[PDB]
């Protein structure tokens, strides 16, 4: 995408990065004028603007400026200040543009004679580089190819000075020939360097002091700016000169960027009648025309774009602005808007229609009000469900709304909308059905669809033999042929692929736009590689150009970049052309025809097999060659190389504004090389080099001999004339139908639609992991942070999903940090740290630390808080308690210290206590244990209430005490096990404590002493 | 019901070549349950099929059966065991 920047930053980066002998002046000498700024400060930051001439001319990308008179040459501060006064800031024109005059550029002017003057030009082109070359001064450089010096640079070719001297200055003066030739080397090294495309100096001041540069215009790769981040700074792409931005206009563009969708707008009459609201940029190109074709040039308010698959809130946001925008004025003959669009690849258009439906059924009223029409045409995957939801609203909401789909014209509604119509080596075979392939990345939808259409082809083998992905280890990926599961091998490095895979000709890049290139350098280094689809697009027009020039020095056809891919019907498919097996079957691509089409955009190759399929007999084979203005496969290429297939009957060429690519197409018909019938037509009209438009284009093409059709609508009917006349010939015979091998639905599509039940088995009520946040209970986890709720709070909503108070998490915490550790010398412990010693990970020690708390380590909470729960709740008092507990033959659990009896308390059963008697509201199990164990220190002075006995009879005390609970799942959580957790999960600190402990100790692997074993093993079994 | 009329597909993951649960009876690698006890092949035999998916030769899964029995055991205080008998201890 060559963009033009504005001369300020180019001339700014011209001086930074030159390379010459020679001293290059005015260095970091200009300035920037614009309304907002102020004329204090640029004086003050800059004091060389009192010390030369100055020049002043407009900094908005205005060709011809001396022309018209819009350049203040030779005056001073205050006489540009005064000429300044009547320009800044308002309405000015050149040529058809008109717009307001923002900046000014201002430089030193330099007092320079006519002949010290010189014009270069240099540009990037297909085969090279071109190089213009003028000495003689002033606009007057004559004609640019005789007496101004060009020359032809090539791609990843150096250029020679000695070159320099010996043909772009026979004509120079010999005063200035080394210093002007090291001037042109340096632009030259500059210019590859740094990647433009586009680069004028038509005045170029080189006195005997050094080289001036004055005015210059420059275009740039913008593509390439994953290159130049560091080289370019803050890279400034200024708009074309016109008019400024509606509000609705701004809201499109920067919604526009924020996604991975193409959303564009651009109006043309905003009170016109004729709307778009169109999928698809070939689409929306052919609608323009046909509507400027069709009368309506007047009258048509804007082109639309909505492409990639946008989001609902974009295409709600998108439509509410769109049609919040005709209800503004109204119109005596009422206001059309046309939902038009190609056929969709695999995007659903039901959930597109749905975000149209609630865009509409918000804004009803006003449109009823206008008396609005709606014409609706897409296709695809599922659009019998949005032609069906478009009816339904239409028929609730009053608005008439007139749908088809792909069995009608995909432009004819437009014929419709004004009223015209009543409304109802390179081989010359690329691939065969002995075609494999081998695809560069992670793309299994591509390969599946690949299979897919294999299958359907009655293809008895699979087309792709391999993948390639250097991120991940050699393995296998499980895809469909048919019904059967077959296995294709994923290889890490493309040697390994390539020497298991020897019948390998096709590979299909799948690559980034920016490692496209050195995968693509690898590839063509095998041999048995004959073409390569580089599907990418975003890829420089430098490296490009480098894959063109070794396509053409090994033979190696390059299909694309920015291409879709190409599809021949009963041998092969590349990538994602033609979609799904939807618009396969609707464009019965299962078999071949006689047809075969060329096309540029991917997006048209949908409708141009529709057209086919429907008027004439069905595609041989279409190659979409891409959008990129550097094509590796040109038009030409593929029409000698179907003119050369003895199997098709006629060539369809859709190309489109600018290039002379097909320029060859008409001279290789006036030569007589191409004898097949071909249907040419050029979009992108656009009239709202003058050979590069496409109406002159088009009776170019028509007297040179091409069955053109007037417009789009008659491009179908064309074709089907030319069929009807050439099957009249006795040349083309139509082959018995036979019907296709079906494949079954996909499960996952089949349940986007809602046509199947599967029975969903592992119900869960803890955790949402899709949506847009995470939620626990039902809140989600931005407002766990904001109420500032602790580890006591994510427990209490995963564990028990109910916000607990906050002395109820803070008592959670609390027990939790007493129950982290109690020392090595326990079981789990010991567990852990003989795991960990035995040179185990933490995983498998921590874990083999908490297997071993069961009933006898670690079972006191949950026991003794069932204990205590069986007590309370059969009205037991704690005196027959302790006696029946004493009678029955086992201890209370939970209450008995070993050393700590009376007046030396537990200190960490006091805080706990402690807190639960001023924190929690009521206390009638606590005081049910402390009464036990008023009995039992009467007893025995070191029979108190343990920590794992007060945690369990305090835990049950806050569930069925604390809010929240309804006295059954306050004694159910007891029952499934809650007490145990809380136990592990505290217990769990401790232990990998331990792990980390006893690993950066550095100990080596325990064995225990014989001596503390004593084996008792019998004497002889 | 869609699946049995076959108009559907679903990836199916999970893949395996160790065990066939289904049909008549239980298949180890290629070979049936009875064709496993009618050969008199020992516990070497079903670690061939299972593990390796192969047949091994009569010395070869005896040879697995003896190198099983050596590695049985050797005493308590070993790390493992130590870490058996202190998890059995308490009561698990
Ligand atoms: C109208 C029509 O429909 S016609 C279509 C015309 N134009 C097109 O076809 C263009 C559309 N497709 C493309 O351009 C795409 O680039 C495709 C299809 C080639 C796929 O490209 P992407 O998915 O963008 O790139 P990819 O998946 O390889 O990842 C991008 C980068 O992420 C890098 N990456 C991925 N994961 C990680 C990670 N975890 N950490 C760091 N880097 C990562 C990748 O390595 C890659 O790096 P690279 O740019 O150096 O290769
Ligand atoms: O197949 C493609 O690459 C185009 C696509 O998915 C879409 O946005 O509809
Ligand atoms: O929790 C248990 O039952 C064991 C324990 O930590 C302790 O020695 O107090």
């Amino acid at each position: 995408s060559a963009k033009a920047i504005s001369e300020q930053t180019g001339k700014e980066l011209l001086y930074k990065f030159i390379c010459t002998t020679s001293a290059i002046q005015n260095r970091f000498k200009y300035a920037r004028v614009t309304p907002d700024t102020d004329w204090a400060r640029l004086l003050q930051d800059h004091p060389w603007l009192l010390s030369q001439n100055l020049v002043v001319k407009p900094d908005q990308l205005i060709k011809r400026r001396g022309k018209l008179g819009l350049v203040g040459v030779n005056l001073t501060l205050d006489g540009v200040k005064s000429w300044l006064k009547p320009r800044l800031g308002q309405e000015a024109t050149v040529g058809k543009a008109t717009g307001f005059l923002k900046n000014f550029l201002i430089e030193p002017f330099v007092p320079h004679s006519q002949a010290e003057e010189f014009y270069v030009c240099i540009y990037a082109t297909r085969e090279g580089d071109y190089v213009l070359f003028h000495h003689e001064g002033g606009v007057d450089v004559g004609d640019v190819d005789a007496k101004a010096q060009k020359l032809l640079v090539g791609v990843d070719e150096k250029l020679n000075p000695e070159d320099i001297k010996k043909h772009l200055l026979v004509h120079a003066p010999e005063d200035k020939k080394e210093i002007l030739a090291s001037f042109i080397s340096g632009l030259f090294n500059f210019y590859e360097d740094l990647y433009f495309t586009y680069l004028e100096i038509n005045p170029l001041v080189v006195t005997k002091d050094g080289v001036y540069v004055l005015d210059l215009a420059a275009k740039v790769d913008a593509t390439a700016d994953y290159i130049c981040k560091v080289k370019w700074g803050d890279i400034e792409f200024p708009p074309p000169f016109g008019r400024e931005a509606y509000p609705e206009e701004a809201y499109i563009a920067d919604l526009d960027a924020k996604s991975g969708a193409s959303l564009k707008l651009t109006l043309l009459n905003p009170k016109g009648r004729i709307w778009t609201m169109v999928a698809g940029g070939g689409a929306s190109v052919v609608y323009s025309d046909t509507i400027c074709d069709l009368g309506g040039v007047n009258e048509l308010a804007n082109y639309g774009e909505y492409s990639g698959a946008p989001s609902e809130q974009q295409t709600y946001d998108y439509a509410k602005t769109i049609l919040s925008l005709m209800t503004r004025e109204k119109h005596p003959d009422g206001k059309i808007l046309i939902i038009g669009g190609s056929i969709a690849n695999f995007t659903n258009v039901a959930a597109t229609f749905k975000g149209i439906v609630r865009a509409i059924r918000d804004y009803q009223g006003p449109l009823k009000e206008h008396e609005v029409t709606i014409f609706v045409r897409r296709g695809g995957p599922n659009y019998q469900e949005g032609l069906r939801v478009m009816g339904e609203v239409g028929k609730t909401t009053g608005i008439p709304i007139h749908v088809f789909g792909t069995e009608t014209h995909m432009t004819a509604i437009v014929g419709m909308a004004l009223g015209h119509r009543p409304i109802p080596g390179k081989s010359t075979t690329l691939f065969s059905r002995h075609t494999k392939a081998i695809v560069w990345g992670m793309q299994t939808r591509a390969v599946q669809g690949m299979l897919d259409f294999d299958y359907v082809c009655s293809r008895d083998e699979p087309s792709v033999a391999a993948m390639v992905y250097p991120f991940t280890g050699d393995h296998k990926q499980k895809f469909y042929w048919g019904h059967k599961e077959i296995l294709i091998p994923v290889f890490k490095n493309m040697a390994d692929a390539m020497r298991k895979h020897p019948e390998v000709d096709v590979l299909i890049n799948f690559a980034s736009l920016r490692s496209a290139y050195d995968s693509t350098m690898e590839t063509m280094n095998y041999a048995q590689i004959r073409t390569i689809a580089i599907i990418a697009e975003g890829i420089p027009e430098a490296l490009t150009r480098k894959l063109i020039k070794k396509a053409d020095q090994k033979g190696v056809t390059i299909i694309g970049p920015a291409t879709v891919g190409g599809i021949k019907p009963g041998c092969f498919k590349i990538g994602n052309t033609g979609g799904m097996l939807d618009n396969i079957l609707a464009s019965k691509l299962y078999r071949p025809g006689s047809v075969a089409y060329v096309s540029r955009s991917g997006g048209m190759s949908n409708e141009l097999n529709n057209i086919i399929s429907r008027t004439t007999d069905g595609v041989y084979e279409g190659v979409a060659i891409g959008g990129d203005r550097y094509p590796g496969s040109t038009f030409m290429d593929h029409v000698l190389r179907y003119q050369d297939t003895p199997g098709v009957k006629m060539i369809v060429v859709l190309g489109e504004i600018g290039g002379t690519e097909e320029y060859k197409i008409c001279r290789g018909i006036k030569e007589g090389r191409l004898t097949k019938p071909i249907v040419c037509w050029c979009i992108g009209t656009c009239a709202t080099q003058a050979s590069e438009t496409a109406v002159a284009k088009n009776q170019a093409l028509k007297e040179a001999g091409v069955f053109v059709p007037r417009s789009f609508d008659e491009l179908g009917e064309i074709i089907q004339s030319v069929y009807e006349d050439l099957v009249a010939n006795g040349v083309i015979v139509p082959a018995q139908e036979v019907p296709p091998p079906t494949v079954p639905m996909d499960y996952s599509w089949a349940r986007e639609l809602g046509l199947i039940r599967k029975p969903a088995s592992f119900m869960t009520s803890i955790c949402d992991e899709r949506g847009q946040e995470l939620i626990y209970a039902g809140m989600p986890i931005t407002e766990v942070f904001k109420e500032e709720m602790g580890i006591g709070g994510v427990l209490g909503l995963l564990w028990f999903q109910k916000r607990l108070p906050k002395y109820s998490c803070q008592f959670i915490e609390m027990c939790l940090m007493v129950t982290a550790d109690h020392g090595p010398a326990v079981s789990g412990a010991h567990n852990t740290i003989i795991c960990a010693r035995a040179g185990k990970d933490l995983v498998s020690s921590l874990t083999s630390g908490l297997l071993t708390i069961g009933d006898r380590f670690g079972g006191a909470l949950d026991a003794a808080a069932k204990m205590f729960s069986k007590a309370f709740d059969s009205g037991i008092i704690p005196m027959e308690f302790v006696n029946k507990m004493k009678k029955e033959g086992k201890l209370i659990m939970g209450i008995g210290h070993r050393v700590k009896s009376i007046n030396n308390p537990d200190m960490r059963v006091q805080i706990l206590k402690d807190y639960v008697r001023q924190h929690f509201p009521a206390t009638p199990l606590l005081d049910y244990a402390l009464e036990v164990e008023k009995i039992t220190t009467s007893k025995k002075p070191n029979l108190i209430l343990n920590v794992d006995g007060l945690i369990g009879v305090a835990f049950v005390d806050m569930l069925r005490n604390c809010g929240s609970f309804t006295r059954e799942e306050a004694d159910e959580y007891i029952d499934i096990g809650a007490l145990n957790g809380i136990f592990v999960l505290g217990r769990s600190m401790g232990f990998i404590g331990h792990y980390l402990d006893q690993k950066r100790l550095k100990q080596g692997l325990y064995r225990h002493p014989w001596d503390d074993i004593s084996y008792v093993l019998p004497e002889h079994m």
